[PDB]
């Protein structure tokens, strides 16, 4: 039903920490998109204080005049979400965008794999 | 199927570069990693002069001693294919990773959407 994932940006976005730690597998897996090329892999222990983090400059992004935006998921195994998102200012002026690849089991996250296309130089 | 997958990807990596662009829609893009954080889109006009790029380098990367290594699809839609892959050392040191996304329509591509995991600093 994809549920899972439009209860995990409720809660993390509202900052209910412990709901949003609970959307995932006891097993599952959320992946930054950035940990020196490779990722950093967050088990579900290390997710609440992850979202904590991510909120806090995302209050500041906010107040320097920038803020992410989410698409609807994408769904497409019935276990597999993809939700696009940009970092873009007030006026719309898109600077960043990636992906959440969300794969679903039972109900919970298995894994979301996040990616951001790269400024280089 | 997603047998285009595997002929885009042995085509390409052997410099059919006609095969390859011909695995595209006529309306498909690649879009790249990069671009300025935002991904380069190509169409299918561009895509030939990309592959003979990328392999000229993919040459230079061989020599320098890294290279890319892809893993099979894991297919979610019939219409959706995960292709990730890693950049690594002869001694499979592992110094990049990233996926890309195919979305497939009537046996060709239309979109190849390419990710890298950020390497910071
Ligand atoms: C300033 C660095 C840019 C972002 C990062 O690279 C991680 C970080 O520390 O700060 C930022 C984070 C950022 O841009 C937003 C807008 C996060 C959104 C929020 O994230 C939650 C936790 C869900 C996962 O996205 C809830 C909400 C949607
Ligand atoms: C040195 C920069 C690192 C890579 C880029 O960021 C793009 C570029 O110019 O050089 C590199 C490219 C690279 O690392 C490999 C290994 C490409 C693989 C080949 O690519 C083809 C065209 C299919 C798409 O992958 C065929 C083959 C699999």
């Amino acid at each position: 039903s994809a549920e899972v994932i439009d209860r995990f940006f409720k809660s993390s976005g509202a900052g209910d920490i412990e709901t949003a730690v609970e959307c995932f597998a006891d097993d599952g897996q959320w992946i930054t998109p950035d940990g020196d090329g490779l990722g950093t892999v967050h088990t579900k222990d290390q997710i609440g204080d992850l979202i904590t983090s991510m909120n806090a400059m995302r209050e500041k992004m906010i107040a320097s005049g920038v803020d992410g935006k989410f698409e609807s998921p994408i769904m497409f195994g019935e276990n597999m979400g993809l939700v696009r998102w940009t970092v873009e200012t007030d006026d719309g002026k898109v600077v960043n965008r990636g992906v959440d690849l969300f794969i679903l089991s039972d109900g919970k996250i298995v894994l979301k794999d996040v990616y951001r296309k790269v400024k280089l130089a």
